[PDB]
């Protein structure tokens, strides 16, 4: 309704920040066609960097909406949306709870418990059983039973609680270490060139574009932007 956003004002230039980026040890990718990268050049990057390009467009400010700041989306709205998402179909609840209780946007939690259960259907979230919708100690090992192992030691015996735990772990690493947002996920403009997500230099714009379709179909829009400026 009254969108709030702030401007950073680095003072800098774009095509600082820019050249900045391409001087990298670990070179940026530019996937022309699905499943192949190649190195970016100066405009590349300067392209996918300016946002002054990225906040006129309306799928594009989605990598400013700041994610370490939950809205009150009703949590009624939210079950309209996780309907029929195999497990996970109900609890927008105990969704609203593991984004209070943390200070997390909701709708970077919901769509983090969507890719990491195929939008309910993993057998780690299908859990009788324990469950997990976060992949919590999934990524080495045993993806199945070492997950199932983590969810049955911390009482994940039900759907909102594996919510409720595996929800501390989303956002630490990177929302808490300030990079709130996709944009400072990927450019990091306090210490560009370091602690970044990925090479690909359309990573946030991607990021950005799965967010607000989240937004279209639950029903809001955000409220809490921030956007880095260049002069
Ligand atoms: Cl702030
Ligand atoms: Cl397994
Ligand atoms: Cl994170």
């Amino acid at each position: 309704a009254a969108e709030l956003i702030k401007y950073n004002q680095t003072g800098m230039t774009l095509n600082q920040v820019a050249q900045i980026q391409a001087g990298l040890q670990y070179k940026p990718q530019v996937q022309r066609v699905p499943g192949k990268w190649t190195d970016a050049n100066f405009n590349d990057v300067k392209h996918a960097m300016d946002t002054k390009r990225l906040a006129q467009d309306p799928a594009l400010k989605y990598q400013f909406l700041r994610l370490d700041q939950p809205q009150n989306i009703s949590i009624d709205k939210i079950n309209q949306f996780l309907k029929g998402k195999g497990v996970l179909e109900n609890q927008g609840a105990a969704f609203n709870k593991a984004a209070q209780m943390y200070g997390i946007n909701e709708v970077y939690l919901i769509s983090h418990a969507l890719l990491e259960t195929g939008n309910g259907t993993s057998q780690l979230a299908k859990g009788t059983k324990y469950h997990n919708v976060f992949g919590i100690a999934a990524y080495d090992n045993d993806p199945l039973r070492e997950g199932i192992k983590y969810a049955k030691q911390a009482g994940w015996d039900t759907v909102s609680k594996a919510i409720v735990g595996g929800a501390k772990f989303i956002g630490n690493s990177y929302v808490k270490a300030g990079q709130n947002t996709l944009y400072k996920m990927r450019w990091n403009p306090a210490h560009p060139g370091t602690h970044q997500y990925a090479t690909d230099v359309d990573w946030a714009n991607i990021n950005a574009k799965i967010i607000k379709g989240y937004y279209d179909k639950i029903g809001e829009v955000g409220k809490y932007f921030d956007i880095p400026q260049y002069k």
